[PDB]
């Protein structure tokens, strides 16, 4: 479709599982990832964070078969799934922990949804982009070798 532009950029493994340990991941949590790409957060959710349920949001359809595969292939299809759709459109209402890795506008447009479907005491983390006009709960680097990365956990009802 007609979505901002948003390519498909993955997050390292290592950013991945500390923005799960930096959102307190568990058991009892229900993990939606924005944009899920080759399905790597909702994988290691389930995989590794024993979430009770964990759903990636992807509209390209490569992207679709490459994460159902990896879903596939680490045996998580009980737990994991994703949802072919626009994630603008799609109900996250669900989620006890959203995860994102956009871009901060498109982190600006997402605001509403957010803000409008999540409860209070829902946990979002983002790589990279700020939730601009938002206070975060935290802000941490990750260091990947050389590389350096930010990661903002917001908890709503307590994020304004
Ligand atoms: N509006 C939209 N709805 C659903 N997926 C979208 C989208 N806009 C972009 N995407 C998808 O979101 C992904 C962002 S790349 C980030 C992937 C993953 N969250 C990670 O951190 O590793 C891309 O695969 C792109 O196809
Ligand atoms: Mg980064």
């Amino acid at each position: 479709s007609y979505v901002p532009h948003v390519p498909y950029v993955p997050t390292p493994e290592k950013v991945v599982r500390r923005m799960l340990e930096i959102a307190k991941v568990s058991q009892d949590d229900i993990v939606y990832d924005l944009g899920c790409g080759d399905g790597r957060i909702i994988i290691t959710a389930a995989k590794d964070f024993n979430v009770k349920k964990a759903v990636g949001v992807e509209i390209n359809d490569e992207r679709i078969r490459e994460a159902l595969a990896n879903i596939e292939k680490n045996g998580v299809t009980g737990r994991a799934s994703i949802v072919k759709g626009n994630f603008f459109e799609v109900d996250i209402s669900e989620a006890t922990v959203v995860t994102m890795f956009l871009l901060t506008n498109v982190n600006e447009m997402l605001k509403p949804k957010l803000e409008k479907e999540l409860k209070p005491g829902t946990r979002v983390v983002s790589h990279e982009f700020e939730i601009r006009g938002w206070n975060p709960k935290e802000v941490i680097k990750v260091e990947d070798g050389n590389m350096n990365h930010t990661v903002y956990l917001y908890v709503i009802g307590e994020h304004k």
